[PDB]
């Protein structure tokens, strides 16, 4: 379930964000993966039950937590799925955990991992897409230093690093914004139904025909009930966005 580094933070920042943290901090050398949490932490009774949630507890894997209501906090170590023991920590209310050569006890899951650039580069886009998703929270990413941007209401502008104008459209149940500038030497389309984010390249050709050929968009798109690779009722929203790219 776990096979690169990437599904590693993928899995720490989801239960990070499941914790109501409005902070998260994400370091990555390419080895250690760190990720730092504001949420509300792990009961000490619970913080060796939930090492035995993550597995990828395999391997070298070290946490600590702090529960927001307790004054203490508790790090537990484990190498390799078993357990090298556990000491009492002042730490501030959230959750820390550390990877630290993933896949060393188990080599040809090693020899499967790609370039260093390559997972850093998965890293990177993958917290792009949390941090798209989620304006109220903060994200720090490090890799040899950062990648941060605070809360927020138009992100886009800060993780793009440049400047967008907004679009709007609603129709029936479909209510849709995009974000858009306008050159950037290059072709960047992201398109997010409810807040999940879709790869499906066919939707990013469309953006390509309707909006600008070297263009950014970003389309935050709401519809309720519908399917998520996705299948949703295509015709009125497609020929919703080709309203709002008119402006």
């Amino acid at each position: 379930v776990i096979e690169s580094p990437v599904d590693v933070v993928k899995e720490l920042v989801e239960n990070s964000l499941d914790a109501k943290a409005t902070k998260v901090e994400v370091e990555i050398v390419k080895r250690l993966i760190r990720v730092k949490d504001n949420g509300t932490g792990i009961h000490p009774e619970d913080v060796e039950k939930v090492v035995l949630y993550s597995i990828s507890s395999v391997s070298k894997f070290k946490l600590r937590s702090r529960f927001f209501q307790e004054k203490e906090g508790k790090e537990i170590e484990v190498e390799a799925g078993n357990i090298l023991g556990t000491r009492r920590v002042g730490m501030p209310v959230g959750t820390e955990v550390e990877v630290r050569d993933l896949f060393f006890n188990l080599p040809v899951r090693r020899k499967f991992l790609k370039k260093e650039d390559t997972e850093r580069r998965k890293v990177l886009e993958l917290i792009k897409e949390y941090a798209l998703t989620n304006p109220e929270v903060e994200f720090t990413l490090f890799s040899e230093g950062r990648l941060k941007k605070s809360s927020l209401k138009e992100r886009v502008e800060e993780v793009f690093q440049t400047k967008t104008e907004e679009l709007y459209a609603e129709r029936e149940g479909i209510t849709l914004r995009a974000f858009v500038s306008r050159n950037q030497r290059q072709g960047k389309y992201y398109v997010f139904i409810n807040k999940r984010p879709i790869q499906n390249k066919n939707l990013k050709e469309f953006l390509r025909k309707v909006f600008g050929y070297k263009t950014l968009v970003v389309l935050y798109a709401e519809l309720p009930p519908f399917m998520v690779v996705n299948i949703l009722k295509e015709r009125k929203f497609l020929e919703l966005v080709r309203e709002l790219a008119g402006k």
